């Protein structure tokens, strides 16, 4: 099935996915000087302090931190957005070496990483419903650079080792997805896709100017899990992202 590798990586992907060459695909490239301030868009609204995590999961393709969702108890409003989106899981996507790794770039410069934090739109009842609507989705995207250690990152970190292995996952209760923000909600907003398949076009794109930062031996650690299953032959788990789409003069509007 999809995955990295030379032979069943991104450009395979429109074969079972299709609209992997469609009209609002994510991830792209955002030119900061073609990307307008948007006077329309009202305050982010980012509301985590009652997030309730449950578990870590190796998927295979990337480690989920997924949340209950069955309230609403972490939620995403405001900017771009109309109504409230839940918080479902979180994950990332990050790099063999320390210069590549995101999916979004800035005037084609790549972070070590990027983090996706997904949301549903609560007027459809739930996430499998939402992702049939154009309006279904919205992910907080966060750059990731290497430098000093990220906090509020390392309870992820330190659990990596119990989930070294495809379908693997671990308690993951309490964690608390605030420490794993930057200070400033600046942002980029466009109408985009899942990243991964099935790439379905449901997704208003949130990405944040300020990246944060993460030591070199957190994103190590990262490159220590595997994308096989255990007792299969080791397989790192690094280049995780898909590379930048074409726009299709989609607008990219900035907050500031
Ligand atoms: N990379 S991503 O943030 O666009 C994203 C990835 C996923 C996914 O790869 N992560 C999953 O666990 C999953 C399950 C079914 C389909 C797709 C996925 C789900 C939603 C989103 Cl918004
Ligand atoms: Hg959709
Ligand atoms: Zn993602």
């Amino acid at each position: 099935h999809w995955g990295y590798g030379k032979h069943n990586g991104p450009e395979h992907w429109h074969k079972d996915f299709p609209i992997a060459k469609g009209e609002r695909q994510s991830p792209v490239d955002i030119d900061t000087h073609t990307a307008k301030y948007d006077p329309s868009l009202k305050p982010l609204s980012v509301s985590y302090d009652q997030a309730t995590s449950l578990r870590i999961l190796n998927n295979g393709h990337a480690f989920n931190v997924e949340f209950d969702d069955s309230q609403d108890k972490a939620v995403l409003k405001g900017g771009p957005l109309d109504g409230t989106y839940r918080l479902i899981q979180f994950h990332f996507h990050w790099g063999s070496l320390d210069g590549q790794g995101s999916e979004h770039t800035v005037d084609k410069k790549k972070y070590a990483a990027e983090l996706h934090l997904v949301h549903w739109n609560t007027k459809y009842g739930d996430f499998g419903k939402a992702v049939q609507q154009p309006d279904g989705l919205a992910v907080l995207g966060i750059f990731l650079k290497v430098g000093s250690a990220k906090p509020g990152l390392q309870k992820v970190v330190d659990v990596l080792d119990s989930i070294k292995t495809k379908g693997k996952s671990a308690d993951f209760t309490n964690f608390d997805p605030r420490g794993l923000l930057p200070e400033s909600l600046d942002y980029w907003t466009y109408p985009g896709s899942l990243t991964t398949p099935p790439l379905l076009e449901c997704v208003t794109w949130i990405v944040l100017k300020e990246p944060i930062s993460v030591s070199s031996e957190q994103v190590l650690k990262f490159r220590k899990l595997n994308f096989n299953g255990e007792g299969e032959p080791e397989e790192l788990m690094v280049d995780n992202w898909r590379p930048a789409q074409p726009l299709k003069n989609r607008q990219i509007k900035a907050s500031f």
